[PDB]
C-alpha cells in the first residue's frame, strides 16, 4: 500500500526517501500508524508540501499523505462553523464557504496548504495583528495518537495542553485526521485597500507605530533589502479590510460574494510613478489583486527591540546577498502554543539567491535574531541547530514533555524532529 517516494520541500533541498502511504480511507491509515507502533524512525504526516523545510518528511520511515482526505463535512453560516478532513486544503474550503457569506480567518500566501499543514504550522496571514494565527480559530480537533485512539481536543477542554501542543507541534504529536474551524462572517470576497509608501526604514517603523495600524484588520509591505541607508527598509506598504455589500461598485453588488523596466524606472520619474502608483486610498480589490535555487529566510524580532530589528536589516543588505521579495508585517499578540511562531514584532521574509558564503551568513543572522530574543519560523526552516532553535523558543521543554506523555515510544517522527532534537 506504500511507495518509496523522494521527498523535499517547497525548497526542494534535503531530499529523503521514504515509504509514502496514499488512502483515502481512514482506516488504512489508523492501522498504518498502528503497524508503525508495534515495531523505527516512525511516521510523519505530510499535507500539500508547501513547507519550505524537513518537517514533511521522514528518512527511512512511513510518511502519510494526508491530502486524499479532503471531505468536506458540513458549512454552517449560523454558527460559522466548518467541519472538515484534514486533507481539504485553503483554496477549496475558501470557495466552499463563501456562498454562507464565510472568510477562511487566516489566508496565508499560497491557498494550496492543507488545513492540517495550516494547524501543524500554525501558520499566519496579512491580518495577525488583528485575528492571529490559525490556531487561534480551531475549536477542536481529531488527533490520532500513538496508542491509535483518536482523541478529541478542544481549546479550554480538560485536554487544552495537547491541543496547544498541536497547534505548531509540526505533526510530532500526531495526525490530525479532522478539525472544526470558526470562520469569519463576511458580506463580500473583497476588500478595500489603502496604499502607502515610504522613503526609509525609519519611515516604515513610523508608520507600523503610529496607530494607522488598528484601522486596518490586514497589513503588510513590500520592502526594500537593497539599497544603501537611509534609502534601505522603504516600502510599499498595503493594508485595508473586507468590504460590505454598499461598498462595493453597483456592478459588483449584484454578486458580492463572487471570486475570480525601461529607461525611466530608476530615474526620478521611475520614482514618482512608483510613489503614485503605490498611493491611494479606498481601493476595492477581490482577493487576488489585494493579495498579488534560493533560501527563504523569514524571523520576527519582539516589539520593543526595534534598533535591533534596525541593525539586522542593515546587516543583511551590507552582507552583498541580495534580497528582491521581502515581506514585512508587524504581528500582534501571540497565542498559548508553545511552538508557535509569531510574537508580537517585526516580522520579515527574504529570498536569498544560492550563493557562495550565505551558508554561513545565515548562521550570523541565526545569532542575531537569537541573540535580539526573536525566532526563526519550522515552515521556511532546514538548516538551523538543535541550540539554536531550543534558545529561539523556550518553552520547548514545556512542549517536549506533552509530546513524552502522548508519544512515549517515538512512533511520530521526521528529518525535523531528528536535527532540532524535538523527537
Ligand atoms: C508560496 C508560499 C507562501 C507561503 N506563505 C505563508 C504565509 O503567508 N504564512 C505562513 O504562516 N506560511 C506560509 N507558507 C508556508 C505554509 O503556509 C506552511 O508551510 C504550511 O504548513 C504548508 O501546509 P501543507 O499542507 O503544505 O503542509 P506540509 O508542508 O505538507 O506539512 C507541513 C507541516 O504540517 C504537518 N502536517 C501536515 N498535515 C498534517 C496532518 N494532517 N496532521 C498533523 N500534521 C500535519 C507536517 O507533518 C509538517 O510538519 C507559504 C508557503 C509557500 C510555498
Ligand atoms: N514572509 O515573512 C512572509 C511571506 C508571505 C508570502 O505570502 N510569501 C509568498 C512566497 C509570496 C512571495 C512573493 C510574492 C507573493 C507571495 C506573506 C507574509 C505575511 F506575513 F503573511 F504577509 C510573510
Amino acid at each position: 500500500t506504500t511507495t518509496a517516494t523522494r521527498l523535499t520541500g517547497w525548497g526542494r533541498t534535503a531530499p529523503s526517501v521514504a515509504n509514502v502511504l496514499r488512502t483515502p480511507d481512514a482506516e488504512m491509515i489508523v492501522k498504518a500508524v498502528a503497524r508503525v507502533a508495534e515495531s523505527g524512525r516512525g511516521a510523519i504526516a505530510r499535507g500539500l508540501g508547501r513547507s519550505y523545510g524537513d518537517n514533511a518528511q521522514n528518512g527511512g520511515g512511513l510518511v502519510i499523505d494526508m491530502t486524499p482526505l479532503n471531505t468536506i463535512h458540513s458549512i454552517d453560516a449560523d454558527t460559522k462553523l466548518v467541519d472538515i478532513d484534514a486533507g481539504v486544503n485553503l483554496d477549496q474550503l475558501m470557495k466552499a464557504a463563501l456562498p454562507f457569506g464565510l472568510w477562511v480567518p487566516v489566508l496565508p500566501g499560497t491557498r494550496q496548504v492543507t488545513v492540517g499543514g495550516a494547524i501543524a504550522c500554525d501558520i499566519h496571514g496579512k491580518n495577525h495583528h488583528s485575528a492571529g494565527s490559525f490556531g487561534n480559530h480551531v475549536r477542536s480537533m481529531d488527533l490520532l495518537t500513538a496508542d491509535g485512539e483518536i482523541r478529541h481536543l478542544t481549546p479550554t477542554g480538560e485536554d487544552a495542553e495537547l491541543f496547544w501542543a498541536t497547534v505548531g507541534g509540526n505533526g510530532l504529536t500526531g495526525i490530525i485526521m479532522r478539525a472544526t474551524i470558526e470562520m469569519t462572517p463576511t458580506s463580500t470576497a473583497y476588500f478595500i485597500a489603502d496604499g502607502d509608501v515610504t522613503a526609509s526604514l525609519d519611515e516604515t517603523i513610523a508608520l507600523h507605530s503610529d496607530g494607522s495600524e488598528a484601522r486596518y484588520t490586514y497589513s503588510s509591505a513590500w520592502f526594500d533589502a537593497i539599497s544603501a541607508p537611509p534609502k534601505l527598509g522603504r516600502a510599499a506598504v498595503s493594508r485595508g479590510r473586507l468590504a460590505t455589500v454598499e461598498q462595493l461598485p453597483a456592478k459588483l453588488r449584484s454578486e458580492p460574494l463572487k471570486f475570480d523596466a525601461n529607461k525611466y524606472t530608476f530615474g526620478p520619474i521611475g520614482e514618482l510613478w512608483y510613489r503614485k502608483s503605490g498611493t491611494y486610498r479606498g481601493k476595492v480589490q477581490n482577493l487576488t489583486q489585494f493579495y498579488h535555487g534560493f533560501l527563504q529566510y523569514q524571523f520576527v524580532i519582539p516589539t520593543e527591540a526595534v534598533d535591533e530589528f534596525k541593525k539586522i536589516i542593515g546587516v543583511i543588505q551590507a552582507s552583498g546577498h541580495y534580497s528582491f521579495l521581502n515581506v514585512f508585517k508587524l504581528f500582534g499578540p501571540r497565542n498559548q502554543a508553545p511552538l508557535s511562531f509569531p510574537i508580537p514584532g517585526w516580522n520579515i521574509c527574504v529570498d536569498f539567491p544560492i550563493k557562495d558564503g550565505l551558508g554561513k551568513f545565515v548562521s550570523e543572522l541565526d545569532r542575531r535574531v537569537l541573540e535580539f530574543g526573536g525566532r526563526l519560523y519550522t515552515a521556511k526552516d532546514s538548516r538551523t541547530t538543535a541550540e539554536t532553535f531550543h534558545a529561539m523558543y523556550p518553552r520547548v521543554d514545556e512542549w517536549i514533555s506533552v509530546r513524552r506523555k502522548v508519544d512515549p515510544l517515538r512512533v511520530f517522527a521526521s528529518d525535523m524532529a531528528r536535527r532540532l532534537e524535538l523527537l
